[PDB]
């Protein structure tokens, strides 16, 4: 395995140009492998229309993704027929693991996919990017069909100069993985929906439903193939997304409650309630957002259950 | 028996700084034969300290509250002392304080070391850096030391020129750690909140981490030996935001994280830290790794910083 982070890090980083779009595909045949892109699409009309045109474009210029395989998370706003028009297959979340209730989640979406995605490799895919340039495509085929050993890539990139990431990857993902995972630190984007790897890997392990998934994922697969079979493309620029500081907060609690619930099962936390604290302070699903108002201080409380779903192998008919 | 939940204690315990008139906290201050001591941390903050110290002066014209203003200077490079000197605050180097204990190790180590040079029965830790320094920033926490008995410890709350639940690492970091591991200190608007006030006793008497992790320590440590219904907050109004890099407010949340590790493994919560089979390469707490993404490339860069934990002084000072 690798000696430290930082040999990880010279060994196992690449640059998009790296892997030339023919050449992939070209390898990819010669492989005999199929890749299905999935998208987690919530609310996306403005912008998965985009992100297909572009798949398709590049395969035009080297035939890379087999399947555009678009989930729609209960969307409100035209997401699945925008889609549709667009050429891809869509399903609405709610139709597929239909025994499994409706959806709870960019993790759920992802993990349902699964039962539909054909191809050898999975490529998740953000569904909510402006302006997708084509290496967003392929850049991260380019070490699971180019190097021994490698399962499993994730994308880095830059907005637009030192971008060490969102601020949840900088605030909560950087911190906690240093401390606890430190074979992760070495990732830059630790949290991007971009990430490929053998159908098989997904559908062994399991996933957590909401925003905790990209963190839940990068635990179970380090823990699964070791630190040598994963790697990161630079992918070079990514306009990041507007957000509310206040419903960070919520999802940095998700990406907390994911180590947690990680470190619990190793056995590297124990009595997570502290003995003496009354029954009526600890409720993990109580998210408790105290905040200063113009009108006064205020106590939000956000209620969202940890659902986990089990490696789909287990629950798929085979 | 304490308050029975986080939102309990958050009625009971949050005050504005309205209900706390200067002039009525003056005369129970002179009644009960109180003093308070202002510890000031300062690295190069000259342009800013001239104007606390003289609003904290003009305060005690109206109302005398204020008997020991103390300016820590980390040895400023901006003539910090000169400043505050010149304007009438005592002023000492965190480097002579407590000097057979070496060269100070950040905010927390200069905090700790005031407790050597505060006379006040009464400590009340502010920020050097503020711009505009509003009366209440002196007197709003110390409302309910003074005026509720049970009340040891009083935070500051506060918001930036809708909702405010504070700055980045407050949001990010603090809120989702203390929901997950203290959800008794979950009811904090600012937890990490610069300006706050205690006895002095009761400071002696815990530990301070030093660095950045100062403030998350404190918390901790006096929720441990006073318990919840002892401490308070007063919302202050508006406080301008002081910003700065997302780069560098990384290294701060990680302090933040290292605290609470630090304080779940004292307590056992936490235990096997490193993970057996993880090369010892791999674990070095004191080396925060923070993958970046360049033009010239990805970039794996690194910070050190030794977190050291000060006993309580009242086991240094007899
Ligand atoms: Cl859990
Ligand atoms: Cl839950
Ligand atoms: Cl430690
Ligand atoms: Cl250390
Ligand atoms: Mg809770
Ligand atoms: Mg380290």
């Amino acid at each position: 395995g690798p000696a430290s982070a930082a040999e990880w890090f010279r060994q196992r980083s690449y640059d998009y140009g790296q892997f030339p779009p023919e050449d992939l595909a070209r390898r990819k045949r010669e492989l005999g492998l199929t890749v299905s892109a999935v998208l987690p699409s919530r609310n996306v009309a403005d912008t998965v229309g985009g992100i297909i045109d572009e798949i398709h474009a590049l395969n035009e210029r080297a035939p890379l993704i087999d399947q555009i395989l678009v989930v729609d998370a209960d969307s409100e706003d035209g997401t699945a027929g925008v889609a549709a028009s667009h050429g891809a297959e869509v399903y609405s979340e709610n139709e597929l693991m239909s025994g499994y209730g409706d959806a709870h989640g960019k993790g759920d979406a992802m993990w349902r996919a699964l039962s539909v995605t054909r191809g050898d490799l999975v490529l998740y895919i953000d569904a909510d990017t402006r302006d997708f340039r084509p290496q967003l495509a392929y850049g991260v085929l380019g070490p699971v069909l180019e190097v021994p050993g490698v399962r499993f890539v994730k994308a880095a990139y830059r907005r637009p100069e030192e971008d060490g990431g969102g601020r949840v990857t900088e605030l909560t993902a950087k911190p906690l993985f240093n401390l606890f995972y430190p074979e992760l630190a070495g990732f830059v984007q630790p949290l991007a929906g971009e990430f490929v790897a053998d159908r098989e890997l997904f559908c062994s392990i399991p996933f957590l439903t909401g925003y905790a998934v990209e963190t839940g994922i990068m635990i179970d697969v380090l823990k699964k193939v070791g630190l040598g079979a994963m790697a990161q493309v630079d992918l070079g620029e990514r306009q990041n997304r507007h957000q509310h500081l206040r419903d960070l907060s919520r999802m940095s609690y998700a990406v907390v409650r994911a180590v947690a619930r990680r470190l619990r099962q190793e056995g590297r936390l124990q009595q997570l309630r502290e003995p003496g604290l009354p029954e009526s302070f600890f409720q993990l699903s109580d998210y408790l957002h105290a905040v200063a108002t113009p009108e006064g201080l205020k106590l939000q409380e956000y209620v969202e259950e940890l659902v986990e779903r089990p490696p789909i192998n287990e629950v798929l008919r085979v």
